[PDB]
């Protein structure tokens, strides 16, 4: 729902995101918030306002808390909660030496757990991707941002910023979305997690990957990634959408290996 704008109190830039500044905010003089602002012209906002009521409802624990918007004047506030740790990518790129793949299947683990749940609700997130999750004090990763790039106004171009890495061939070819097309990112999303960061087909440009991913290529095992669980990610790069396990298939699938 809206929130009063001056209930924000604007404390420091965390960065430009992939829809504007974001900024570190106190609400109502208790809760840490982080605050996307949405500039005039960069969204569909008819139609992102009919789902800023669904992003409310759509609550769990692996989800970045959505607390409301300001959509009274520009720039727009989307307000969710404050996640300390930052982006996953970034995280794994900087506590590689402390991780053990114990921690890295606890990552997977949270994010299938919040994606199941999106699942079970019809969400489709689009653009799941180690850089779109956030991680907390306590090291639990929160999905962040899914559906946004749904409502974004401007032409990507598909030199472009178009995820091709993250993006199932049915996505590619057709930009067809479904929890499917999820779940071949959610794959990558293990991949990056495993490898400690790596960015998917390094020495690859989009245009290599979409024909190299349509002849059959696959991204290798990581070094820490037992047989079992990459197993899992592969599971997720079926070039069929059909079979491919669902979220609710490889949360079960992950629950046996935690330790
Ligand atoms: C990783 C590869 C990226 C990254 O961290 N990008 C930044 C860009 C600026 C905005 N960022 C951001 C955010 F959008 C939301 C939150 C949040 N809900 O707390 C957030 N927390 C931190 C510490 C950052 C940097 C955040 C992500
Ligand atoms: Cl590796």
């Amino acid at each position: 729902g809206e929130l009063k704008r001056e209930e924000i109190t604007l404390l420091k830039e965390l960065g430009s995101g992939q829809f504007g500044v974001v900024q570190l905010g106190k609400w109502k003089g208790q809760y840490d918030v982080a605050v996307k602002m949405i500039k005039e012209g960069s969204m569909s906002e008819d139609e992102f306002f009919q789902e800023a009521q669904t992003m409310m409802k759509l609550s769990h624990p692996k989800l970045v808390k959505f607390y409301g918007v300001c959509s009274k004047e520009y720039p727009i506030y989307i307000v969710t909660e404050y996640i300390s740790n930052g982006c996953l990518l970034n995280y794994l790129r900087s506590h590689g030496k402390g991780l053990e793949p114990s921690q890295l299947l606890e990552m997977c683990y949270d994010v299938c757990e919040g994606m199941a749940f999106l699942e079970s609700h019809q969400f489709i997130h689009r653009d799941l991707a180690a850089r779109n999750c956030l991680v907390d004090r306590d090291l639990c990763v929160k999905v962040s941002d899914f559906g946004m790039t749904r409502y974004v106004l401007d032409d990507q171009y598909v030199g472009t910023k178009f995820p091709v890495k993250w993006s199932a061939p049915e996505v590619f070819h057709y930009f067809k979305y479904s929890s499917k097309s999820d779940v071949w990112a959610f794959g990558i999303l293990m991949w990056e997690v495993f490898s400690l960061g790596k960015q998917p087909y390094d020495l690859y440009d989009n245009s290599q990957v979409v024909l190299k991913v349509s002849q059959g290529h696959r991204l290798y095992r990581p070094h820490l990634a037992s047989d079992t669980i990459y197993q899992i990610m592969y599971s997720c790069w079926h070039e069929l959408p059909e079979k491919r396990p669902t979220f609710q298939q490889l949360l079960s699938s992950i629950e046996p290996l935690r330790e």
